[PDB]
């Protein structure tokens, strides 16, 4: 159990591994908002789950409650700001409101005075067998900044500047740090009893935006292979790109053996109003890529399959004739990433998953470093 | 002086060596009167500004009044150049069995003679047309076919911003004093077939008028309101999209190379920043500069320029989620040094290019996914390059 | 190539060293018309293309092969699509 | 080469980058008879050796050219000997 003026958290003994019940209060006044918070939070956590962020959140249990992974909370409020405003200004006299933080500032607070990262470490917190050290702190700093960045991106679709946020972490049963609280309209600062109605009218305003926060942008990445032998390699690009959330087509065509038909296949893709990326996969002398780049205005990325001859063959991909923007990459994972980075310019979720992937790789290195050290 | 038409008059303008087109308030699908010369003129002018902004060569100079515009004087080729994306209209009559809405990829393009019977490219060639010293051969016909498709593709993309499906078009070409072929006459709501939401029922073009056997003044009103709407929607078709291309050079010595990138990309309509920083000698500040660029909601492309062992490009890539392009400066050692750009550690999406013009194109190709006008210029440049080759070929042939 | 007037095509066999050795085939002394090819199938095709200038039937078979290869790509495209 | 049945000879222009670029000429996809030569004179000779299968006079000039070259070598030798 845990009591919190705006929420109660109960054990659920029939399900091994929590029920959170949101209350209709504001911290002190009341409203008709507990359903809204639950609705807001569930929406937020789902977006972060789709970005790949690890959360305690499992699913909605009711209109005012949700089911969560059971875990012991680290008594730190993790705060991120893009601008100087609010209580920040008092603590830092001389900084004008609207002072922009690049990268976003991230500060920590105890259960409510400010602590340094040094303080959190020297505090020697211990939850579920996980002592919170600088690695743990590093991960939470990076994760808080990332979460802020994802949501900042989302609200920008609805013409709202996200100004700052506070979140909280906990340690699940298996020693894993999960994002573990409630993120609603009290957790953030968003810009573009009578007074309480206009406050309700605000949570109602946020309730309206929630369905517009995860929109479907349409895009296709098409992989042309010059030969069916390049099959496994292309499937590796596809798998990588699909995991990043891309819609991928695999096609076979030769710029040498089926020149006119190759041009006709890409023109069929050019009848779209969504985003389009071509990946060119051609062993030996790659004319596939350069011919596409010469006949279309959409980005073309060269990804030769693995080969002994790639050391000689790669110059057919590079060193295109002048006036062609064909770019070249050498590994299939990196081809998917390039495509995703391009499409991520229009789809914050792909862009989210890319940043999350970086966090994953970095945290994995530390796991490995701890093992060889 | 004068040149006469149903919907327009073209008078000479004697003080300005170079024509005025005066639009008439008539509608000739049979033939009636309206207040629509001003609507047509304004519709046209907005269309020509967009095509000029894409790089298309036009006779159009500027608006002269509310119903007239100034045009470069040129002799017209008596061909209507028609492009379709979908099957509808008279195409259905000429090709029985092909259902309405049959999709043409690439867009279908047909030609019609001024007499309106259909001609083949052969017929146009064998006609041996000659205007301002330019005899129209297969090369000139190729150019007009390619440009017609290009012009339809640009407008198709533009109308898609206001949720309208452009279904087909008609344009006309002329030859200027200098022997150059320019897109001429007029493009307005009589020139095309427009469907909102891709809905045939909501059509806004002169087809509404063409379908009437009997014609009331009410019917004419609905035509004016449809054309007025189109004129109004055109104002939202050239919007300012936000994007930034940043070139990071590892040394100020790489200065000319980066400027070549900047120059190319600016010609394509991109906003470029040139910055100096080392991923070796100033690691933390390199990261700091890219986080400053990451405070945007616009598009962002990083181009990394690094001689010798390029750690710059791969370091940016490992630290950002925006696309990063490697464009090493020219060098004898590039044959050896290039593998520092290629062959990044697993999990990096850094892509590689070797020529400065070609980095700017990659950047533009990425940005054009969000800016149809930039996308327009890339296609327009491909057209310029192909027409240049034929001229070069004609000289060495 | 130095002692005959008939076309001579070089087709080195496959080898790790072909990357170094191929320049012994290319880069002939001035006044030699030796041409170089790298795969056995492609050498037979060069020979065929040369002889097809006199034998329309060989020339036919070359064109038929191109049609075959293009038609086969579509079979493959239809399977991975 | 992929679109015609007549012989196609590759002759890239001189360039420092030829050591790298030449593999775009060699190493064509399977089923192409594209052949490669590295010098402009040797390209004309390949064409000539092909056309000479049908034009004995062209074929004659190729052998005469070989004779001129051998005889020129001896005059050169006699001068340095």
């Amino acid at each position: 159990l845990i009591e919190g003026k705006t929420k109660q958290v109960f054990d659920v003994p029939d399900q091994p591994g929590l029920l959170l019940n949101k209350d209709r209060i504001t911290a002190h006044d009341l409203e008709g908002k507990a359903a809204i918070s639950n609705q807001t939070n569930a929406k937020v956590f789902e977006i972060l789950k789709s970005a790949g962020i690890k959360t305690a959140f499992v699913k909605i249990a009711s209109e005012t409650a949700f089911l969560s992974k059971k875990c012991e909370m680290i008594p730190i409020e993790w705060v991120t700001r893009r601008l100087a405003t609010g209580s920040f200004l008092k603590r830092n006299p001389g900084v004008p409101e609207g002072f922009r933080f690049t990268p976003p500032k991230q500060e920590t607070f105890f259960k409510d005075p400010q602590w340094s990262e040094e303080q959190i470490i020297s505090a020697k917190f211990n939850y579920n067998g996980l002592l919170i050290g600088r690695d743990e702190v590093d991960y939470m700093r990076k994760a808080t900044i990332l979460i802020f960045e994802i949501l900042e991106k989302a609200w920008a679709l609805r013409d709202c500047a996200l100004i700052d946020m506070k979140i909280e972490f906990g340690v699940d049963t298996e020693g894993s740090i999960v994002l573990a609280d409630v993120i609603d309209s009290d957790s953030w600062r968003l810009w573009p009893a009578a007074d309480l109605d206009t406050v309700k009218r605000n949570f109602a305003w946020v309730k309206d935006q929630l369905d517009f926060l995860k929109p479907t942008i349409h895009h296709k990445v098409v992989v042309f292979m010059g030969s069916p032998a390049d099959q496994e390699h292309c499937q590796k690009i596809a798998k990588a790109a699909r995991e990043l959330g891309l819609d991928v087509d695999l096609r076979v065509t030769s710029a040498h053996k089926a020149t006119e038909e190759t041009l006709r296949i890409m023109q069929q893709y050019e009848d779209t109003h969504g985003a389009l990326v071509f990946i060119a996969v051609a062993g030996r002398s790659n004319g596939l890529g350069p011919v596409l780049s010469g006949n279309t205005s959409y980005p073309v990325i060269n990804c030769p399959p693995p080969s002994d001859k790639l050391v000689q063959d790669i110059w057919s991909s590079l060193s295109v004739p002048s006036g062609l923007g064909c770019a070249t990459v050498i590994y299939p994972d990196s081809a998917a990433l390039m495509a995703a980075q391009i499409i991520g310019l229009q789809d914050y979720l792909v862009w989210g998953r890319l940043r999350s992937k970086q966090l994953d790789m970095a945290h994995s290195l530390r796991q490995a470093d701890k093992k060889l050290r």
